[PDB]
């Protein structure tokens, strides 16, 4: 679809959340904690009728910045962990 | 600074073309080609208007990198900021 540049309340940091939970079950970056979701934050509406969408994140974890993909089914709030990449230098 | 999302057209292919001549004379990276700028295309303004940052995800020798170059308001000059990759699909 089209991406568009989103807010970072609650809903993105949530998802912040979600990106650092899912890495920290891999492990790849030892065990990073969640600081918080910084600008700018892009979401793509994957399509008359929205089926999915596509979040990038910059994350702050454990003082470092991370660029996060997060999948999502609309239908079901069903969420992937597509990417997690770092540490990543600011946007 | 607020962040938008810009356009792919001529102007940021340019932008795109841009980043690949100016790392292709700093040489971190050997020579690469420029293919294409793909979506999304991310513009900052900075703050009266100071000038902006733009972040490109460009594709050069089949690879995809991320780039950030500013842009002065009142001299209308670019630098590359950053050039950082390989990175994968944004």
């Amino acid at each position: 679809g089209e991406w568009e540049i989103i807010d970072i309340g609650p809903f993105t940091q949530n998802l912040g959340k979600f990106a650092v939970d899912e890495e920290n079950k891999i492990g790849q970056y030892g065990r990073l904690t969640f600081n918080k979701v910084i600008r700018p934050c892009m979401k793509k509406t994957i399509y008359r009728e929205i089926k999915g969408y596509e979040y990038q994140l910059y994350v702050r974890a454990s003082d470092k910045l991370f660029r996060a993909d997060i999948s999502e089914d609309y239908k079901t709030r069903g969420r992937k962990l597509l990417r997690f990449n770092g540490p990543v230098p600011p946007p």
